[PDB]
């Protein structure tokens, strides 16, 4: 089973996140025009790949299950990047945090090309779960691959599971390197646009 | 037995406690008209559920057993919160400094709704173990489901020992939130209290 | 043979300690009017029992073994507290920070009177195994069971070597509590000594 | 097998660099005259002994394999120090705050001589993996064996892959020393030369 296989993917994900120190949140993968995703309110602990949701292409659940209440911006980014295959939300410490000053990370290290460009964005608050809030995950994802979203958390994207938890990893430690040096000097050193350019193309 | 499971979970919930970097702290459940809670000295590693300590409706303990050296404010939540079943307190690093300070939490991130409103209150400082510093928990718990305790630490009470751990290492996260910020920005931008009512009805 | 236990208590408390994020350190007992100390150079995941090393009460050392270079202030420890029967030292990252800084740990929690007053001192600096250092330690452990060193760490003893290191472990969460304080008011908040002092007899 | 023997211990060390919190990297022996390798974005848990790349002595790698992106300042540090045997490269979240503010972590611990002098330096930026990266990583590792890199993170070398990993750590927490002390204190104290001369020659 196709399904079973990229279920148990999901939750190795899950249980990997919180043995980061990086979860409270949802991961799911793009599949058969719609998308599987892990449940509301379930602990990752207790998640069995039987509770693993499918949404069809319109928004319709499976029957029977919930699946997580942040499940229209994973619906978002897919819509908005072709490019991912797989979403992971969390509310990991550092870039919440930096969520909760309404800033974007800046260009303080190289690895802030991970996701694109010299920065991760921060979108502006709206209410989880709703329409407002999806739309400024579409726009913060046009160019980037992860998005801070203001006073919650993070959204990164990928073309695989693994890869969407190693930038969701990257991004909280770029956030984590953005407080420690915010905390001695304001504003941090940054890179300027001919290095990062340097970068990109180096990826 | 349905106190050895209870004890068993008690236990359980200890040492995920301690895993989760949250723990000096007691946990009880509410049982038979007193309660069940760990016993004081005893380090977590080292409980077996026959060193579980019943407390009954009077505050009679049982022969033979020196219950938590703070069951009088788990007590005291119990009393006050007929929905609480479970109750957690820890000297979890974050929580406690903001406890240190003396200042409550504010609605800087969506999920401080899990207690209940937007803040987590900080309970005036008394000896710990004290009838005033019961009567301060009774207080700080009217409204909320947690409480820091100024120059002591934290009180989570909920619906089950997992949601009361829960709820307890939200509120830990939160704070280190707090702290993370305000070392950058005093005061700490907050969402508005109609933002946190739309939250609260949505939990 | 009594050795051999006691020496694979050291080995355990050192694996402990590393396990807690506290571990560069040495741990000893009390034994036969000398002490048995960690030797020097070896990691703590190489230790053997055999590999402890016994200094007699002149400060010689067992043949073909080097003691711990910081053997001196242990001796110390034992001529100035006759309570003591372990001794733990280590280089914990917050109160080696609060000891760059030259500073004493003030009653900001009432858990600093574990280490018998209002206060964790900081011992003026000098060279690693030297005299100097020694009776400075001596002077700071006069009426506490814990003290910070200048520009170095942390000495704390107790009556077994599992009290020693879960007092190493306190006085880090209150080195930890008064960084994380301090980074955001200068000074931090006291209880006064009234407080202090009835929470000393408490104990 | 020796390159079978020195292959299984590369790993071993990127594995426990990764446990200690400090991985991104790439980790490096000296071997017949050029080096063994970790390769090119494979995650340190995938890494088999096959993986290992080696680059004999005119850069010139084995056929089919692709070296770590960062294998020219490994040499750099081999031709550098004849005394390294072992070259460890991270991303430390620490070290690399510290390197983003572009300051050298001075004398605030007697265990900086651990590199050889009174300081860690900080290198000037120049894009990684670049012939101008590497002649400043040579310039820094000159009289120290260990150097952070600006907006990047720290190398590390020394006699053995034990060794040089022991010093990446310690550098980490000379490091998060340094960001703990100066959030509350710039500059932060230090040892004068002399205190640092003493301990060298004890070392
Ligand atoms: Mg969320
Ligand atoms: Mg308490
Ligand atoms: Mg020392
Ligand atoms: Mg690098």
């Amino acid at each position: 089973m196709e399904r079973n296989r990229l279920a148990r993917q999901i939750i190795d994900t899950c249980l990997e996140m919180t043995r980061l120190g990086l979860n409270a949140g949802n991961v799911s993968v793009r599949y058969q025009g719609g998308m599987l995703i892990t449940p509301t309110g379930i602990p990752y602990e207790k998640l069995t790949e039987d509770k693993i949701v499918f949404i069809d292409a319109d928004g319709q659940h499976e029957q029977g299950k919930l699946p997580s209440s942040e499940w229209r911006f994973h619906q978002a980014a897919y819509q908005t990047r072709p490019d991912a295959q797989a979403v992971v939300h969390n509310h990991a410490v550092h870039c919440t945090a930096v969520s909760i000053l309404n800033r974007p990370i800046p260009a303080i290290h190289y690895m802030i090309a991970a996701a694109g460009g010299n920065s991760i964005p921060c979108a502006p608050y709206a209410t989880f779960g709703t329409r407002e809030l999806s739309e400024h995950v579409a726009v913060a994802l046009k160019h980037r691959k992860a998005t801070l979203l203001q006073h919650h958390g993070l959204i990164a994207c990928e073309a695989s599971l693994e890869k969407a938890l190693w930038l969701a990893h990257e991004v909280e430690v770029l956030a984590q390197l953005y407080l420690s040096t915010l905390a001695i000097t304001d504003p941090v050193p940054v890179l300027d646009d001919e290095a990062i350019a340097i970068v990109l193309e180096k990826f």
